[PDB]
């Protein structure tokens, strides 16, 4: 019937920082993952009445998406990179929590899951 409201994007009641290693999360980790051919699944949050999937969120009850991430680093909402890391995380456990081993958009998670691990083995001070 509906989504969910959407994950928040700004808060002032909470703490947040900019730092070196947030510039380059938004700037270097999310601004190349969101150009790759496997981002678009991820870009917004899951619209299950749009995709047909009412069980969605029955399962899947911390929603994240690299949209709501990418706003809210722009936002300046996190306090440190770990939080941003954080988000990443739960979205790549959501994808492979619905969806099953060799899915199509479990291998698209793979991928960017890969790529977001290389990138951030190494960053800022
Ligand atoms: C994220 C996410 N997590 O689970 C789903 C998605 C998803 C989100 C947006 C559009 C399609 C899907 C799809 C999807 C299914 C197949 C493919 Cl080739 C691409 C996307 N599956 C459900």
């Amino acid at each position: 019937s509906t989504n969910p409201p959407p994950p928040e994007t700004s808060n002032p009641n909470k703490p947040k920082r900019q730092t070196n290693q947030l510039q380059y999360l938004l700037r270097v980790v999310l601004k190349t993952l969101w150009k790759h051919q496997f981002a678009w699944p991820f870009q917004q949050p899951v619209d299950a009445v749009k995709l047909n999937l009412p069980d969605y969120y029955k399962i899947i009850k911390t929603p994240m998406d690299m949209g709501t991430i990418k706003k809210r680093l722009e936002n300046n909402y996190y306090w440190n990179a770990q939080e941003c890391i954080q988000d990443f995380n739960t979205m790549f456990t959501n994808c492979y929590i619905y969806n099953k081993p060799g899915d199509d958009i479990v291998l698209m998670a793979e991928a960017l899951e890969k790529l977001f691990l290389q990138k951030i083995n190494e960053l800022p001070t």
